């Protein structure tokens, strides 16, 4: 049974057990990827919501970890969705949104920033094709109504930036107090 009192430890266990696995097509592990995002954010003075959003944005890849959430086949195929479904019970909606919309953010930036498409890694370019390509104009206008647009975009940049072959970072457990602060802001 998961609650405000053990969710941080649960997620930490996933980092401990699964974090050494490969972030597919990139020169980082799953943990390195998310920790780099969090650390780049922290080093640059980003707020804790963005740091933690970056830290957790790819936890939904590990779908066999979430049996207690009873997710359907659609909420499973898409890691951005599975991750948000896990987090929405414990975290501020800003953080949940950063995770849920991190693929849409890529599609949005491809549609709205002219030189953005060319600066992506081929793993991200390959995934874009299967994720529905750039947004159309309707999708862009819909996306810009999101009140958390700024944080969502910040987390996408941190996603793209967290693929360094070498970077010193703290481990999950050094960020865990911050994760708990976000949980406690929400669950009060
Ligand atoms: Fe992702
Ligand atoms: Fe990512």
């Amino acid at each position: 049974k998961l609650n405000r009192g053990n969710i941080v430890e649960f997620i930490g266990g996933i980092f401990d057990r699964r974090g050494d696995e490969e972030y597919l097509g990139e020169p980082v592990t799953m943990a390195e990827h998310m920790l780099q995002g969090a650390t780049i954010a922290e080093q640059n003075g980003q707020p804790e919501e963005i740091i933690v959003g970056a830290l957790l944005h790819d936890i939904g890849h590990f779908t066999s970890e979430f049996g207690m959430f009873s997710m359907d086949d659609t909420e499973d195929r898409y890691h951005e969705e599975a991750g948000a479904e896990v987090l929405e019970q414990f975290f501020p909606s800003v953080i949940t949104d950063c995770v849920r919309y991190h693929v849409a953010a890529k599609r949005y930036l491809c549609a709205t920033k002219p030189e953005y498409f060319n600066r992506l890694s081929e793993a991200s370019i390959h995934s874009l094709k299967l994720q529905g390509g750039p947004m159309d104009a309707e999708e862009v206008a819909e996306f810009e109504k999101n009140p958390n647009l700024k944080q969502i975009i910040a987390v996408r940049y941190l996603d793209e930036a967290g693929k360094r072959a070498d970077m010193e970072t703290p481990d999950y457990w050094h960020f865990a107090p911050m994760v708990q602060r976000m949980v406690d802001k929400h669950m009060g």
